[PDB]
């Protein structure tokens, strides 16, 4: 018991703690805490082993030990000052006896703490915090009792002792927290490391873990230079994927073998779940502290009313210190509420990083054991979506998982809180929510329907654009850009840009409907209160209630969204459980034994009439039967058989794929294998030869010289640095087979299985390989080798051979017996190089961003203010002003609604009843509805008038410029980068950029009106908000620069995880043939860890920002509450002013954070306008039309061509390729153009079509210089048979005449002349309206050539050019072309460019070209009669001279 006039009640009359509560509870629990935990920690640290790390003794530990020995002196002196009256009180005398033991424990613990730990001990940090707080409360408690009652409750001794006793504890706390221990001067050589430096999270004390201050070192670095992958720290302890997947495998395997009904989700839950049970505790404590602030607001308003009232009655007892203490509790609640929420976010964000790394690494190691058929059940492009999609949805689910119980909890607390203020009137708030929640969930479906519809038209536009960009060479010649531009423009304008406006309207209606509900609940609740209850509606019922209505906004929004992800994640679990249960290879299928010793040894045995099964299910199929087979060292063993017999099955047996039911098999030593179809990995040719082995130069050069590869390296003129694969340059033919054999031979294995490689190559090359590799001559003299082939030479040199058919062996022998006795279609047609060593493992190197940072280094804040003005002029600039005005109107009316509510409450309080309620209520309804209509109008203006006009303008501007670029742009730029801008960058401008400007401006005006409402009541708030603006700018500038570089460095690393999986899916027979599984798993795990070490600091920068921007809001609440109580003393404050001011300040803490988060979404998306405007201003070409010079309709009436000293070059920086050409062609003449390879023949037609400009001279046709003519009027008239045959989708009529200039009769006549009519009619009865698939898959190459000939047939002209078409048109078609030249084109002048001299022997005259100079121009007969002439020498090179 306490012998005191004030009891154990926590709150005194003056508003602070009673003395009995301070002494008996707060300063006792913090003593028992240290007694119980310090002994345990002291034991565990004393049992710990000695370690070599030692810290030097220094002033730190001397100071700590000096300070802690004064506390015992002050408690000692204070314990004698006790008077005779106080010693009969149990709670005060218990205090010193409880404290004095814990001081001795702490003094002991500092000593062992200094030597045996790296980080400041946690219990020491919390004990001194509690003991500073408990003593400061006692100092305040003595002061206010002195001031009001006039006596010292304890003499000046106890006061001055308490004053010293606070300062000593406060000094100990900071000497514990801030300084760091110096290491000894020696044994510090472990700092020398070239790798990344260790992560700073592992050495932070608990106060730095709570405030995230360990992250401040990276922000100063990223602010002053571009980050690159050499700056990132290592991952922490226990984040490695090899560690993580070995936990989950044990639980899943136990799940399958222990019990009858497995499931995957339970195995996931029981291993990672234990942290998400801890996250629920912090979520519940936050949800309880959130709903406390309206109770302190109710208490403060009622205190203002009582203090004004009794003073005014005294004009016609409560202390002022009670007002200053409530304003301090409103700061403490906000500080604790901030401190627990981000410890919830840390624990939920780490579990997604664990789940992703466990599942990805189990999927990869699963794929290496799937049998042939289960691997055949699905697409290679589809198993990769298990990584790209399915684990991504399981990652994103965890951030929402606790809201399934946290959502209803807040809404039940809110309804029960409103029940106590207002009574039975509350129930109208339930019915409106019951009506309007299903309507909103109904509206959320039709948007998803429209959004799924929108995604098709993207693909249709992308396909049309890609098909234009591939065939640009034909478009340039035929002047066909006019139909295809309109064909694209029709699809762009008349579907997609219609569908956008519909989606815009459906978004606007949903924004209105979601805005109006929390107003409508309050208006109906006040309206039902006024007409039924017999009570005055006063200020402290009205202004606390608004905050409780407004807290219902967030849980109503988020409840429908979490259900969608919960349904969506349920399919993915079933897909992964399907995948993990497939059938697996039989382990026992073949034995593996060590090497043989001597050349007589048998290497392999199969016998006892073994049988092997092609499949296990649904019915097993007999692959092999009665097999009895052997092989010996050294000798070449070959096997022959029909295609589709057991030939392939023996090789598949010896690799161990098939299922065994009878017999036995064994293989000695290592196996090297070559697949029949080659597999080429992405990399250098050097690495494809080495394939993970060490480098020995002599054996390497021997291996290359044993193959034809050396000349192939010489011909390409590029060494082993040439990239090869899918994205390298395309090798062809026997080169791949030669490369595969070169890979295999370098391994020096003890058994070779060769699956018929010789079919790909020349026969003399095969002879060369039989000289240098196979037989007794080559390097493989002592290795066993089995080659399955049908080659007569190989079976001639074979030492033993056997015949396999129908799955059974029928004959075998040496070939002498076969020649003599078999009468069969086989006739009736001691030392070696030691194994190469394996290279060692390590880490996968990163790339260097220097290649782009050298351009970026000229500035930071690299997006200029110009691009914002370019986008705001693509939008009509009046519409932006009309968009801005209505945000201000909407916020102004909402503020005036609450000023009217304040006036209504002040009128009700004076009367004690509710007069004129129907008059007062209608104006509040009007001001509340006029604020929703203004929110509707701005969204209609934004979607229909601002955005669609920009999306209309930009694409039309870009396409016109791209379609008129000269050929150099298309030759130098890879098409995979041109198509990206048409596909992704237009999409971000269409759908995502417009929304973030809305969410920026709507939140930015709200805090300006909030600060105006606060400053209008107490004008001294000016001096508070001005120094807080400088910190707000300081933090925003540090976050902006660093976060975008961390996001980019994340993004570039994510793709190479999946390319490796797609590359390895194609090669499982090779990888399993060389036993490279361990290396191929290790590469994948390094690829995962490189991504996670860049994803880890990205999410922690958000927590670092948010703690510091939410701490400003609590100082704003403290300052606004305190200045009103300073104003109350002057006698001027009233209850309505403090209610209106404090109801706004409590709602500001999230907006300050969301503005700075939206600034980076604006800056990320605005780059797309810069990249579009890059291509818009691209360089021009010569004019299409020159109006003053336009030739008559029939201008080429004579086919006469004249050269006037013409010269030209491909590019200005290169040499002249044609020089001083003077040539004259007679009308109707048939000219042969021929010359040596690379002499510059192809430039002639580009000069003729003016695709290249003149450097000197000119070309003249029929008394006009062609340089004066517009390019369309020039290129329209010529006729060309191009060497490239190119097909477009759509009708045959579109492929012949897309302009509809000509009748069907001419079309059918041309098709009749081209022999095409019979084939198309068999395809479809539609005739001309029959449609051709992409790339002309229905047409053979000869059909494409005949189609091009029909295209040339339809165009009337006096001139034709056969521009090198003989490079693809074979003689079986060229005979028809010759007949067509004799019959139809006979009247024309014809220029023919020859692939071979045989095709042009009927030429009237020939021009010989050599190195840009005219060699001779003479008749063929005079050349062929001059045996020493140049053309005669060319015919001798062609062999026609010797032929005749
Ligand atoms: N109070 C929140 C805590 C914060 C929170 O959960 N934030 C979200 C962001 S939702 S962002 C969605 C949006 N928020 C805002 O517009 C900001 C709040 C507002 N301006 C205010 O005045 O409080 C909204 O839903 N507005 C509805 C409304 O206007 O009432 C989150 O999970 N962030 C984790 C992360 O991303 O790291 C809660 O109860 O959980």
């Amino acid at each position: 018991l306490c012998r005191s006039p004030e009891g154990f009640g926590p709150i005194s009359f003056y508003g602070d703690f009673t003395q009995c509560f301070i002494d008996g509870v707060i300063l006792n629990l913090s003593a028992i805490f240290m007694i119980t935990f310090g002994i345990r920690d002291l034991v565990n640290l004393c049992k710990k082993k000695h370690s070599g790390i030692k810290y030097r003794r220094n002033w730190i530990i001397v100071s700590r030990m000096a300070l802690v020995l004064l506390e015992i002196a002050f408690v000692s002196l204070a314990s004698l000052n006790i008077s005779k009256e106080e010693a009969e009180n149990f709670t005060i005398v218990s205090q010193y006896a409880s404290t004095m033991l814990s001081l001795f424990v702490a003094l002991a613990l500092h000593w062992i703490e200094y030597d045996r730990s790296v980080v400041a001990n946690t219990v020491l940090l919390f004990y001194w915090l509690f003991e500073t707080f408990g003593n400061f409360a006692k100092l305040i408690n003595i002061l206010i009792r002195h001031t009001y009652e006039g006596i010292w409750y304890s003499g000046q001794t106890g006061f001055i002792l308490t004053l010293f006793q606070v300062i000593t504890c406060a000094s100990i706390l900071l000497l514990e927290a801030l300084p760091k221990k110096p290491l000894m001067p020696h044994q510090h050589i472990h700092q020398t490391l070239t790798r990344r430096k260790p992560n700073p999270y592992d050495s932070a004390n608990i106060f730095s873990r709570i405030t995230f201050s360990w992250m401040s070192g990276l922000m100063k670095t990223g602010y002053e230079k571009y980050l690159v992958e050499a700056d990132l720290y290592k991952l922490p302890r226990n984040f490695s994927s090899e560690e993580l997947s070995q936990k989950l495998e044990k639980n899943w395997e136990n799940e399958l073998k222990q019990k009858s009904n497995p499931s995957l989700s339970w195995a996931i839950c029981r291993t990672f779940g234990s942290k998400m049970l801890l996250a629920a505790f912090f979520k519940a404590i936050h949800d309880v502290l959130a709903f406390t602030q309206p109770q302190l607001l109710r208490i403060l308003i009622k205190f203002v009313t009582d203090y004004n009232s009794e003073r005014q009655d005294d004009h016609s007892k409560l202390p002022i210190v009670r007002g200053f203490l409530i304003a301090f509790a409103m700061f403490l609640v906000g500080f604790t509420q901030t401190s627990v929420l981000h410890q919830y976010f840390l624990n939920v964000f780490n579990t997604g990083m664990y789940i992703k790394s466990a599942l990805t690494a189990l999927i990869y190691q699963k794929s290496l054991v799937l049998s042939n058929e289960a691997s055949g059940l699905s697409s290679t492009g589809d198993i990769v979506n298990l990584m790209s999609v399915d684990v991504q949805k399981l990652q994103d689910l965890t951030q929402w998982l606790n809201l399934i119980w946290s959502g209803p909890f807040q809404i039940i607390i809110c309804l029960y809180s409103l029940y106590k203020l207002l009574g039975n009137s509350m129930w109208v708030g339930v019915i409106i929510l019951v009506i309007m929640m299903p309507l909103n969930s109904f509206l959320m479906r039709i948007q998803k329907k429209l959004q799924k519809s929108q995604m098709k038209y993207k693909d249709e536009r992308t396909r049309v654009i890609s098909e234009i960009l591939n065939n640009i060479k034909s478009l340039k010649l035929y002047a066909w850009e006019k139909p295809y531009r309109e064909k694209l423009e029709e699809v762009r304008n008349n579907k997609e840009l219609k569908n956008l406006t519909k989606l815009g309207c459906y978004m606007a209606v949903t924004s209105f409907q979601f805005n109006i509900v929390p107003f409508l609940v309050s208006c109906c609740t006040f309206a039902v209160f006024v007409y039924t209850e017999d009570r005055a509606l006063t200020t402290d019922l009205v202004f606390p209630a608004l905050t409780l209505f407004n807290l219902l906004s967030f849980p109503l929004m988020i409840i429908p969204m979490v259900l969608n992800s919960f349904i969506e994640a349920s399919v993915s679990i079933g897909r992964l459980f399907t995948f993990f249960t497939n059938e697996e290879l039989q382990p026992d299928s073949v034995q593996r034994l060590p090497k043989v010793k001597n050349i007589g040894d048998v290497a392999i045995n199969i016998g006892d009439d073994a049988t092997f099964l092609w499949q296990r299910k649904p019915e097993y199929k007999v692959a092999l039967k009665n097999i009895n087979f052997q092989a010996k060292k050294g000798n070449l063993t070959c096997i022959v058989g029909k295609v589709g017999s057991g030939k392939t099955a023996l090789l598949s047996c010896m690799l161990g794929d098939l299922f065994r039911v009878k017999g036995f098999a064994t293989v000695h030593g290592s196996v090297a294998y070559v697949s029949q179809v080659p597999w080429i990995m992405n990399g250098t040719v050097k690495e494809n030869i080495l394939f993970g082995h060490r480098y020995d130069a002599e054996f390497y050069e021997k291996t290359i010289k044993a193959c034809a590869l050396t000349i192939d390296l010489a011909i390409l003129m590029d060494g082993d640095k040439t990239l090869v694969g899918e994205k390298g340059i395309s090798l062809s033919g026997g080169q791949k087979a030669r490369l595969s054999l070169a890979r295999a031979v370098y391994a020096r294995a003890d058994t070779y299985l060769l699956d018929d490689p010789l079919a790909a190559v020349d026969e003399h090359v095969a002879r060369h390989l039989i000289e240098h590799v196979l037989g007794p001559n080559g390097l493989l003299h002592t290795k066993t080798k089995v080659l399955a082939t049908n080659k007569v030479s190989a079976l001639s040199i074979a030492d033993s051979i056997a015949l396999l058919d129908n799955g059974e062996i029928t004959q075998q022998g040496t070939y002498d017996e076969i020649t003599k006795d078999a009468d069969s279609p086989l006739w009736k047609l001691a030392i070696s190089l030691r194994r190469a060593s394996d290279a060692t493992l390590g880490s996968i190197d990163f790339g260097d961003d220097e290649n782009i940072a050298k351009r970026e280094h000229r500035e930071q804040g690299k997006v200029k203010w110009n691009i914002y003005l370019e986008y705001a002029k693509a939008c009509n600039p009046k519409s932006v002003c009309v968009f801005i005005l209505f945000i201000v109107i909407s916020m102004f009316l909402s503020v005036m609604g609450n000023v009217w509510l304040k006036h209504w409450s002040e009128v009700n309080s004076r009367y004690g009843s509710n007069p004129n309620a129907a008059r007062y209520l209608a104006i509040y309804f009007a001001l509340g509805i006029g604020s929703a209509l203004a929110t509707l109008i701005q969204t209609i203006v934004l979607w229909v008038f601002c955005t669609i006009h920009a999306s209309k303008y930009l694409h039309n501007l870009m396409t016109n410029s791209v379609l008129r670029a000269p050929m150099t742009f298309f030759e130098t730029t890879p098409i995979g980068r041109i198509l990206n801008r048409f596909s992704n960058d237009i999409y971000k401008v269409d759908a995502l950029l417009g929304r973030t400007f809305s969410q920026f401006f709507v939140n930015a005006v709200k805090v300006t009106f909030t600060i105006t409402v606060i400053c209008a009541t107490t004008w001294q708030f000016i001096f508070i908000i001005i120094p807080l603006s400088v910190f707000y700018i300081y933090y925003q500038q540090y976050y902006l620069r660093t976060s975008r570089e961390l996001r980019r460095l994340d993004s570039i690393t994510r793709s190479p995880i999946y390319s490796h999986f797609q590359e390895t899916l194609g090669g499982l027979a090779t990888v399993r043939g060389y036993s490279q599984q361990k290396r191929f798993s290790h590469i994948n795990q390094c690829r995962i860890d490189n991504n996670m070490s860049a994803f880890y600091p990205s999410i922690n920068a958000n927590r670092w920002l948010a703690y510091r921007l939410e701490l400003i809001g609590s100082i704003i609440i403290l300052g606004a509450a305190t200045l009103s109580v300073f104003r109350l003393k002057q006698g001027t404050l009233t209850a309505g002013m403090v209610g209106l001011s404090l109801s706004y300040a409590l709602q500001i803490t999230q907006t300050l954070n969301w503005i700075v988060r939206m600034t980076v979404e604006v800056e990320t998306n605005i780059v797309s306008v810069e990249r579009i405007k890059e291509y818009a201003d691209l360089k021009s070409e010569a004019p299409l039309i020159v109006e003053g010079h336009r030739p008559p309709k029939e201008w080429p009436s004579q086919g006469d061509i004249k050269f006037n000293n013409y010269s030209t070059r491909y590019r200005p920086e290169l040499d002249l390729v044609l020089k001083h050409i003077n040539i004259h062609i007679k009308p109707n003449e048939k000219v042969g153009i021929v010359g040596r390879t690379g002499a510059g023949k192809s430039s002639l037609t580009l000069a003729l079509f003016r695709m290249i400009e003149a450097s000197e001279g000119n070309i003249v046709i029929d008394n006009i210089a062609i340089n004066e003519i517009g390019l369309y009027d020039l290129r329209h008239k010529l006729s060309i048979i191009p060497q490239d045959s190119q097909v477009f989708e759509g009708t045959v009529r579109e492929n012949i005449d897309p302009i509809n200039q000509y009748t069907d009769e001419a079309i059918w006549r041309a098709l009749e002349l081209s022999h095409l009519k019979e084939h198309v009619l068999s395809m479809s009865n539609d005739g001309l309206d029959a449609q051709l698939t992409e790339g002309g898959g229905n047409l053979s190459v000869g059909q494409r050539q005949l189609l091009c000939l029909a295209r040339a047939m339809l165009v009337p002209s006096k001139i034709l050019v056969l521009d090198e078409a003989t490079a693809a048109v074979d003689v079986e078609t060229d005979k028809v072309v010759q007949e067509t030249i004799r019959t139809a084109f006979k009247d024309r002048t014809i220029l023919t460019i020859a692939h071979r001299l045989n095709t042009i022997m009927d030429s009237d005259r020939i021009i010989v070209l050599d190195n840009g100079k005219v060699a001779e121009f003479d008749s063929p007969g005079q050349l062929l009669s001059d045996n020493k002439s140049l053309f005669y020498s060319l015919c001798m090179e062609a062999g026609l001279v010797n032929e005749n």
